[PDB]
RNA sequence: GGACUUAAUGUCACGGUACCCAAUUUUCUGCCCCGG
RNA sequence: AGUCCGGGGCAGAAAAUUGG
């Protein structure tokens, strides 16, 4: 007669699926699969929105359990009204059975029997169940049950307006994961709804019996479990968007940036990071400061306004949808416009066909126990960034079967990051899995119920859902599959991951209902618990291999109730389900009635199996590296923002603080560990030679078990490299140009400036680079030697950290390790060469020109079969040459980051003022300057072919075209490639040699030039870009070679003519800055690694061309300046062997049996003799130095100069087709030492 | 409240981490000669 | 035939943004 309606109050996202009808269940498996979870129906025939429900039965079956545990903790005495054991039998006559059996643990007691009971006196639970009641189970037709357990339809939320699934319900995904291996065993599709809106359930609930009321509300208070979730219960554009994607990808279309149409959607996509003000303040960079051209991607005239400005009034029409939303779905719109035009298992188990026993199994408790139960709360922080996996980007549709980007980080309708309450769930069956020590891998479908070591405690343990304090967009780390065989990027080798940041705090919850607490529990909490060493340990999340998901719980409070004596308590309060939030900061002082704190509870180390298998699994030992060269990190998509326009940025984590919220304003610099995980995995693969293979899918080689495979989770785990050493600089960050200077002009090529911006570091004040990496306690004694001398590769300079290495960038120079316990890995780790080769150069000893050019034909010669750059080879040499720099003329190498280095601005307004090169206030050397030139000097001796020439130009047009077809620049790897750059390098090959920067240390500082004008600097002429219109005026002529430039006291006219070049001309129009003086003593190292025999000698003596020769670097070249001369101190070479650990250089007996074999091999194409060879003796002679006469070499004019033209030989007289036809100047730019007079 | 949507003497879906391999990267001197 | 002429033109193109 009285009727009660309740409501289920839910706490954490629930779960629904599609009730299909009763007949139809065993037509879908998916209806077995959720018979435990909520259902969805449907309206219309075109599967239109419709509402949501659980089933009665369901609620039932809740309230059933409810009543059985509480009635056993109860030891049959319910305010004195004893209940028998019940019945839960069926097919008396023939079957009748119901649609769903138990399969359970019930749970029953000694006797239980006060007297038979019939339907006259039928028990309270009898009641319940309904067992003596007037109803079947064929139909109702009418309302004659006993108890009746009706819909529970929606809450008030549910207006008529016949919501949307989408709205209700999101499509996810779960997993599981074997324990020996860490592949993906099985998925299957879920469908985690919200409790945020519709997160209440309405449902009325009769009982026509009057002797079951304190039963059924003492359950209804009691029941916990309900969907899938807690429980509380009481008694009661793209259109638009889409156009507009095609009109700018259109408009790019014609504005020749085709390939293009990418990397600003990857920048868009980025702005999701930064503000509203990030493209509505002012603009994105600028770009060039006086190009006259704007940024080279977003100062884009596109539909004639800027790109600039265009977005800004699209932000501008569209505000209603904020800055995060509006961004992505643009990025979205962009990625969908570029692509319009460019398998696993499932299981999910839930049949009846294994069999059909379904027998009864009583469970009573022993008499006289005490069951308790914990709840274990706290913080759940995250020491390093986290990310966790969703199904296939926008292919979520939930409601339908059969962004677009990245792998997306796992976040809810808040659009923040959520760690799912079952991710927690494995990673604690793991842990616990692990302290057993053994255990039964999940398989779904078993009938009986799974008595494994570590799943009887599972079934008294419950955790909820975790979501973050936290909402904002996450960075989207950049991966990147670098093939070993070359060293660098291949097709489908880019894909992207959406981290969170570092430091981020969760709840979490832990409460356990079991009869003792367990000392497996206890260890575990204490391995997850954030000590003075441990730090905490759970590994939970995704890429846990690569370094993401290492959280580390802390602030770990303990609290307990009583459900022998203090049930009605826990009753009323329902243990805080759902108010855990208060439980984290509620104080001693304001604990309720009951519920103290667990105070048994012990130390770290104090609980046995915490010290058997729960902390020797891993051995984390951290070592700090120094690097005592600038660090770039490659972060150019992140460099399409910010002020400062340049092309090449450090990549910067984010982190978060403990106790503070928000964000640190400053970034933190890092290496990414993936960098740190991908030179690990190349340096062991090229230790061991298996780089290369087939494949590593089923295979069982040193790599596959180290490093893991496609099968097996890798055994080794990372971290991110931070950089610790950072608030001790005040100038950290470097500012550094680059250029490719072209090959035919001297000059730069027409569009090849490629700008960087690394970090900073000297030798003498190196980069504190910290970091750890993690053992697991099954390497042998020869993985762990082999991990030593991994990590002495590294202590050697093999591999450089960071990016463009081969300039010497990120030259690590020796580890440190602490004293965290490392002590597992701790106990395992004459005269100079000189050539005396002399060069005549009689050319002219007793009027020249600055620069010649080097014909030398079209005999080309390439190397089809290119040496890979795998593992290293035993007999082809590998290691370093150490040299001295030594300056004869002044050496003049410009910092020209800053354009007002020298502080001459304020005198001469719009004069520039270059500076020295030096890096933390230490006088060094850029290393692509010794790259470029280096790399010159061997091509030209080599005579391969142009490493960079300047195709597309007129000259007085097609100046590519006059050049012959077999002299073009280094193409793909198929046809050939250069001599020169089989060694150097080109592109998509990496080279072998990196060079290093210079570390003087010694001579004099400055070069004073006592009584010059200028004050703690010096003047110099200003210089013109090439016109090589002169140069191959003549349209029969072909093309002229290389460009070399000569070698004399030409500076001695710049530092007396001084005054006449500064003051009386150009006062504005020049450039200034300061050189160095003479002897001064340098020191660089020249590293190679897999190099040929014949080609080491090639390099050696090019490197030393011999006496009386020096090379050229440095500005004013034509005026004679930066004459310098480098000698090998020691070629060291190192053995890969581990026979020979002791590093081994050559005989310094010339260097012997080097340089004769590439001396012979240079006639296909005892001292050497290069001037019997027709293009090194004329390529020697250019370098020749008659300083050490003076030979007097300068730029004629044309008419007559400012101050100067002392007179003959102007370019009227040379340039008349009469007096000097174009047919011999050519001849006179390529015999040396011409004598023009 | 009937009606979309359940049977009732019996659901461990707290019975399952979208978990796994793939180094944002190699290559490039901040260089300098005459032409409407 | 009739005097001035320049001292900044490059300031990144080119290679991958999907495969088991
Ligand atoms: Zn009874
Ligand atoms: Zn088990
Ligand atoms: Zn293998
Ligand atoms: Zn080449």
């Amino acid at each position: 007669d009285m009727n009660i309606t309740v409501e289920l109050t839910f706490f954490e996202p629930y779960r629904l699926v599609e009730w299909f009808d009763w007949d139809a269940r065993k037509k879908s498996h998916s209806a077995m699969r959720g018979q435990a979870f909520a259902q969805w129906t449907w309206k219309g025939k075109g599967r239109t929105a419709g509402k949501s429900f659980i089933t009665g039965t369901l609620v039932r079956s809740a309230v059933i359990k409810a009543v059985e545990e509480l009635l056993s903790l109860n030891n049959g005495k319910w305010e004195g009204v004893p209940c028998c054991n019940g019945s839960f039998q069926t097919d008396e006559s023939k079957g009748k059975k119901p649609s769903f059996l138990r399969k359970r643990h019930t749970l029953q007691w000694q006797a239980n029997n006060k007297n038979i009971c019939d339907k006259e006196e039928a028990c309270p639970f009898c009641i319940l169940l309904g067992r003596f009641d007037n109803a079947g189970k064929v139909h109702e037709r009418n309302k004659d049950y006993d108890i009746h357990f009706s819909n529970f339809d929606l809450d008030h939320k549910q207006e008529k307006n016949d919501l949307r699934l989408v709205d209700i319900a999101s499509g996810r995904i779960l997993n599981r994961v074997d324990f020996d291996t860490g592949k993906a065993k099985d998925y299957f599709r879920t469908w985690e709804a919200d409790y945020e809106t519709y997160g209440t359930y309405t449902g009325r609930i009769t009982l026509r019996n009057e002797h079951a009321k304190k039963l059924l509300l003492a359950s209804l208070g009691f029941v916990d479990k309900l969907c899938g979730a807690l429980c509380r219960i009481e008694v009661i554009h793209n259109d638009e968007l889409r156009k507009q994607a095609e009109v700018i990808v259109e408009a790019f279309k014609q504005n020749d940036k085709l390939e293009k149409i990418r990397i600003l959607a990857d920048a868009i996509r980025t702005l999701r990071l930064h503000g509203e003000g990030v493209i509505e303040k002012d603009e994105l960079p600028d770009g060039k400061e006086e190009r006259d051209k704007g940024h080279h991607l977003w100062d884009i005239k596109v539909q004639g306004t800027a790109l600039r400005t265009k977005l800004k009034e699209l932000w501008q029409s569209n505000k209603d949808i904020g800055w995060r939303k509006f961004t992505e779905m643009l990025g979205s719109n962009l990625y969908l416009i570029y692509k319009k035009e460019t398998g696993d298992t499932e299981y999910y188990s839930k049949a009846h066909d294994s069999e059909g026993s379904d027998l009864f199994i009583p469970v009573t408790p022993p008499e006289g126990i005490e069951t308790k139960e914990w709840i274990i709360v706290g913080r759940l922080k995250a020491a390093t960034p986290f990310y966790f996996g969703v199904q296939q980007p926008s292919d979520s549709i939930p409601g339908k079967e059969k962004e677009h980007a990245s792998f997306n980080i796992l976040l809810d309708k808040e659009n923040r990051y959520r760690i799912p309450r079952s991710a927690l769930r494995g990673a604690l069956r793991r842990d616990l899995r692990t302290a057993f020590g053994s255990g039964c891998n999940v398989s779904l479908g078993g009938q009986i119920l799974c008595n494994c070591k570590v799943c009887i405690e599972m079934r008294r343990i419950t955790l909820k859902d975790s979501v973050s304090d936290f909402s904002e967009p996450p960075e989207i780390r950049y991966r990147i599959a670098k093939n070993p065989g070359t060293a660098t990027v291949e097709d489908g080798s880019l894909f992207d991951i959406e981290v969170g940041p570092e430091g981020l705090t969760f709840p979490f919850v832990l409460r356990y209902r079991g009869h003792k607490f367990p000392e497996q529990l206890s260890s575990v909490i204490r391995y997850w618990e954030e000590n003075d060493g441990k730090n905490g340990m759970a590994w939970l999340g995704g890429l846990d291999s690569t370094g993401k998901g290492r959280f580390a719980l802390k602030d770990i409070k303990i609290f307990e109730w009583d459900l022998n004596q203090k049930i009605n308590e826990y009753i009323k309060e329902r243990g805080m389900r759902g108010k855990e939030k208060e439980l984290l900061e509620m104080g001693e002082s304001s604990l309720p009635d009951g519920l103290i704190p667990y105070k048994f509870f012990e130390e770290r180390e104090c609980l046995f199996p915490y010290k058997e298998n729960l902390k020797p699994q891993w051995s984390e030992v951290q070592y700090t590296i120094e690097v005592g060269s600038p660090l770039l990190t490659a972060d150019t998509i992140s460099a399409l923002t910010e002020p400062g326009n340049r092309a090449a940025i450090a990549y910067k984590k984010r982190v978060y603080n403990d106790g503070n919220n928000a964000i640190e304003p400053e970034p933190r610099f890092a290496v990414k560990s993936e960098t740190h995980r991908g030179i690990f995995r190349t340096a062991v693969g090229r230790r061991t030679g298996d780089l290369g293979k087939e494949d590593h899918e089923d295979c069982t080689c040193d790599m596959c078990i180290i490093f893991g495979n496609e099968h097996e989770s890798s055994k080794i785990r990372f971290e991110d490299l931070e950089l610790i050493n950072g608030n001790e600089f005040e100038k950290l960050e470097k500012h550094i140009d680059h250029v490719a200077i072209d090959r035919f002009t001297g000059g730069a090529l027409d569009k090849a400036k490629f700008d960087t911006y690394p970090l900073a570091g000297s030798p003498k004040k190196p980069l504190k680079l910290k970091g750890r990496f993690w053992i697991k306690k099954g390497f042998s004694g020869d993985h762990k030697l082999l991990i030593t001398t991994a990590l002495s590769d590294i202590r050697d300079g093999l591999y450089p950290l960071g990016s463009k290495g081969g300039v010497g960038y990120g030259w690590v120079a020796g580890i440190s390790i602490d004293d965290n316990v490392p002590d597992d890995f701790k106990e395992m780790i004459n005269g100079p060469i000189n050539n005396d080769y002399v060069h005549p150069g009689h050319q002219s000893p007793k009027i020249y020109y600055p620069h010649y050019f080097l014909d030398s034909g079209s005999k080309v010669y390439r190397e089809k079969d290119i040496i890979t750059h795998e593992e290293f080879t035993e007999e082809l040499l590998s290691g370093k040459i150490n040299c001295k720099l030594e300056t004869l003329t002044p050496l003049i190498i410009p910092d020209t980051s800053d354009e007002n280095g020298l502080k001459l601005q304020g005198n001469k307004p719009g004069h520039k003022n270059y500076k020295f090169f030096n890096i933390n206030g230490e006088l060094m050397i850029p290393g692509s300057e010794l790259r470029g030139m280096l790399r010159t000097h061997f091509e030209a001796l080599t005579k391969s072919c142009f490493a960079i020439f300047g195709e597309d130009s007129t000259l007085s047009k097609t100046l590519g075209g006059k050049l012959d077809k077999a002299l073009h620049p280094c193409t793909g790897l198929s046809d050939g490639l250069c001599p020169g750059c089989h060694l150097f390098g080109t592109t998509d090959y990496k080279g072998r040699v990196k060079f290093g920067f210079a570390k003087y240390e010694n001579g004099p500082e400055w070069l004073i030039t006592r009584g010059n004008n200028p004050e703690r600097s010096l003047t110099l002429g200003v210089l013109e870009s090439p016109r090589p219109a002169f140069s191959i005026p003549d349209d029969e002529s072909e093309i002229p070679g290389r460009k070399f430039y000569l070698h004399h006291n030409g500076w001695r006219i710049i530092r007396q003519k001084q005054l006449e070049i500064r003051e009386t001309v150009q006062p504005e129009r020049n450039v200034t800055t300061e050189v160095m003086d003479k002897g001064n003593v340098f020191s660089f190292d020249v590293r190679f690694e897999n190099l040929r025999e014949w080609e080491l000698g090639l390099l050696l003596q090019s490197l030393d061309p011999g006496k009386n020769i020096a090379h050229k670097l440095g500005k004013g070249k034509p005026y004679g300046f930066g004459s310098v001369k480098i000698k090998i101190d020691s070629l060291h070479t190192f053995k890969i062997n581990s026979n020979n650990d002791k590093i081994k250089r050559v005989p310094q007996s010339d260097i012997r049996e080097y340089i004769n074999k590439g001396y012979q091999k240079l006639i296909e194409w005892v001292l050497p003799q290069w001037h019997v060879i027709p293009h090194i003796d004329k390529l020697y002679k250019l370098l020749w130095v008659p300083f050490l006469l003076e030979p007097d070499v300068r730029y004629p004019v044309l008419n007559e100069e400012s101050k100067g033209y002392i007179e003959d030989y102007t370019y009227k007289k040379l340039g008349d087709k009469d007096n000097l036809p174009y047919k011999t100047r050519v001849k006179g730019l390529t015999t040396p030492w011409s004598p023009w007079n």
